[PDB]
């Protein structure tokens, strides 16, 4: 079901992450981390302290889909085991995946983001914040990922 998911998404903040390649998203999925440019790092750190959940929604450029979404579990940190991104980067955020399944853009055509001029939510620069109701509904469109137990994620928050 979707009830724990809705609980996790309650009063969350949402950010679009655009990746130039699948290899980086695959790495993020395996390793539970993300790194972004300083401008977005600052926004994410601010958002992590401000909200019960901060959700990253991932899209690989030119793929025509979202590849999943994850919750920030920490602020960014520096000096750790170097991640071999296929690329100046900020620190590393730990993340917990909520959904590692794909969603085609064809399925989110009805969702517009008030924070990017009410353009379809698929449209946006890396780090674009997604407004609460748009973001919530977007996460709810994804196929449920039955490999993830959200109890574990709830126990952080």
């Amino acid at each position: 079901g979707t009830s724990k998911l809705k609980y996790v998404l309650q009063d969350a903040r949402f950010f679009l992450i655009k990746s130039n390649n699948h290899e980086n998203v695959s790495l993020a999925k395996a390793k539970g981390v993300w790194s972004t440019l300083p401008v977005n790092e600052k926004k994410l750190n601010l958002a992590f302290r401000s909200a019960r959940s901060v959700i990253l929604i991932f899209s690989v450029r030119e793929s025509g889909k979202f590849q999943g979404f994850a919750r920030l579990s920490s602020e960014s940190h520096h000096g750790g085991s170097p991640i071999h991104w296929v690329l100046m980067l900020g620190g590393v955020f730990k993340i917990d995946w909520i959904c590692r399944r794909e969603l085609p853009f064809t399925k989110s055509a009805h969702l517009t983001n008030p924070w990017n001029e009410h353009k379809p939510v698929k449209i946006g620069r890396d780090g674009q914040e997604i407004e609460l109701e748009c973001g919530t509904q977007l996460c709810l469109l994804f196929p449920p990922d039955e490999s993830i137990d959200l109890y574990q994620v709830i126990h952080k928050m």
